């Protein structure tokens, strides 16, 4: 029941496989889907590039390695509060100044996959979250909450992943009141399997991009392009979602990992 | 059971009874980066951070950056493909390795005093055996890290690389040290220096035995680890997970340790 026993126990169960590490990360490379914004509205974050330095050749006889062109907000990634104007004044709101204690926490996995398959603009509401809590247990302070949509099935095709038509991107997300409600429970942050933490059509919500707006307003975090949420239980897993320690970073690609039973 | 264990661990993380320790240095333009003889090999590039927008006409509501980022930059992870000796492992890339292996108990071997006295200090098999006699045997799947407090030098790249006419002078393991650890079936070896080997490992047999032997055995390397002085010799869990770079040879990481409180 001591912390040391918990950690030794974790170590043993990892070796035996009784605790499994789930990879919640998509592949990071040139094909990784990247956010597209209207050019008149904002500059785009760049597509990922991987450049060879050497691979056991005359440029590097005994070793292989690469360098990258890499936006902070690329692939499975982390949003720090400085990312949004509402979080701009937190001195601790950068990837290098935030509290790493907050990064590893129990995760609440809200399965919206059937609803999102039927309607790509599916919105998770405060009422639906409360019904989820009624069934699974209350969402608690410091916990991660992630919206499972199985949108990662589309990640091999950027067009399919952004899912845009004449009126813009169509991908599921939260309502402003859903995020407001989660924040009232003092969550650490909110995660999506889509290109961002907000619905594709959030550009037209009040406020616009409410997850971004409200999370970062409250010094909380966002996660995007999460994979393999279908391998997690609704309750009980621990999510590890840690940004690179980028100097004054607004966000970071991550290796999101989850600990799950069995 | 596994679920009860994860619930108990989750509660302790939320409460701080298990502390998350940041073992990562800041990643930015001033991060020390390996230098190689240009007649020998091309260099991995210095880190660059470039503004896309900061709540301005380029992006009115948000701030974000993009990076020039070598795989092998700052606190970072070496996958087996990084060395010629690990080239044939299909699971030897950051996107094909087994994430189950990345989280494990860590052995923190304090060589800080020895390293302050002699920057070319070498950890030997006999010294590791003496550490085990005091602290306990090193076990299968565990991380082993060499604490030197070299991270205290990261503010001055020249001091961090510490080169003179005969090359870099920084502490590391002997060949027999790495062979001994590998016989205990460790997952990986970590350093606070620019790489996993001693600065003078070029004249060793074999050259750069950490790189050579670790990756020969499909095991991992960690470099530029920070804050090992905040870890116990035994009992902590280390989380060291590379980005899921497509065919990646390594990656910057947010190295985090779990340490127990009471
Ligand atoms: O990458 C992000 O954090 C993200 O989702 C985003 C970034 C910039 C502008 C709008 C959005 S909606
Ligand atoms: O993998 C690394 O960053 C590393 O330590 C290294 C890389 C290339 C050449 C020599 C070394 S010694
Ligand atoms: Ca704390
Ligand atoms: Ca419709
Ligand atoms: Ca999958
Ligand atoms: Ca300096
Ligand atoms: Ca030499
Ligand atoms: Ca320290
Ligand atoms: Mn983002
Ligand atoms: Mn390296």
């Amino acid at each position: 029941m001591s912390a040391q026993s918990a950690l030794s126990g974790l170590g043993a169960k990892l070796l035996s496989g009784e605790v499994e590490v789930v990879d919640c990360t998509g592949v990071l490379g040139p094909n990784t889907p990247i956010l597209q914004l209207p050019p008149d509205f904002a500059k785009n974050t760049p597509k990922v590039e991987i450049h060879k330095i050497s691979e056991y050749d005359s440029d590097g006889p005994f070793f292989a390695w690469n360098w990258m062109v890499l936006g902070e907000h690329s692939g499975t990634h982390f949003d720090a509060p400085h990312h949004w104007i509402t979080g701009k004044d937190y001195s601790d709101g950068f990837t290098d100044t935030l509290d790493v204690q907050r990064l590893i926490a129990p995760v609440n996995v809200i399965d919206c996959s059937k609803e999102s398959a039927a309607d790509p603009d599916f919105l998770l509401t405060a009422d639906l979250i409360k019904a989820w809590e009624a069934e699974h247990g209350e969402i608690g302070a410091g916990e991660w909450v992630v919206m499972r949509t199985d949108w990662d099935k589309r990640a091999g095709d950027e067009a399919a992943f952004l899912n845009a038509d004449e009126t813009g991107p169509h991908s599921p997300g939260p309502t402003p009141d859903a995020i407001e409600y989660l924040l009232s429970k003092k969550i650490v942050g909110w995660g999506s399997q889509c290109i961002g933490t907000d619905a594709g059509q959030a550009g037209g919500m009040e406020p616009p991009f409410p997850a971004h707006n409200l999370l970062h307003r409250d010094n909380c975090f966002g996660l995007a392009s999460l994979a393999n949420l279908d391998k997690l239980p609704a309750k009980g897993a621990i999510l590890i979602a840690a940004p690179l320690k980028i100097e004054r970073g607004t966000g970071s690609p991550i290796r999101a990992l989850a600990l799950v039973p069995k």
